[PDB]
RNA sequence: ACGGAGGGGUACCACCAGACGUGGAGUCUGCGGCUCAAUCUGACCCAACGCGCGCACCUCACCAGGCCCGGACGCGCGGAG
């Protein structure tokens, strides 16, 4: 919202957060949607490992760096693992 | 400007007197022609032809075949499902 653009200059995509979830390489989780098999494996995945969920989709495409300025994205992911 | 017009001068890239040569053979090289798929091109009296500073690959344009975008920057559409 403020100092994520920072951090931006994270991932986002199932086979990037997996990838950081996984291995304890994360930091927090914020999920989203249109199918359950993508919302209870996560879930389930952060059953055993920092869970959260955020309250819009939409905004992890703005506060992402998935935009150019205009053509905002929709993109669920929860794995901060930058954190720097 | 030219003159198989006249008069003055001048030079071993002109002559007198001589000397050393080339054109005769074998060979290095370049130039035309023939050949090939290609035998890459410029220059042709003085004022083109060991000259464009040594060509197995590059040099290298030419022939037979094959990789790559190494398409900046703007506008429109799509894109991390």
């Amino acid at each position: 919202k403020e100092t994520f653009k920072r951090i931006h200059n994270l991932v986002t995509g199932h086979r990037q957060v997996f990838k950081y979830l996984e291995r304890k390489r994360a930091k927090i989780c914020f999920l989203a949607c249109e199918e359950k098999q993508y919302a209870d494996i996560v879930e389930c995945l952060c059953k055993e490992y920092h869970l959260c969920k955020k309250f819009t989709r939409r905004t992890l495409g703005e506060l992402t760096g998935q935009v150019r300025c205009i053509k905002v994205v929709p993109a669920s992911a929860c794995v901060i693992h930058n954190f720097v």
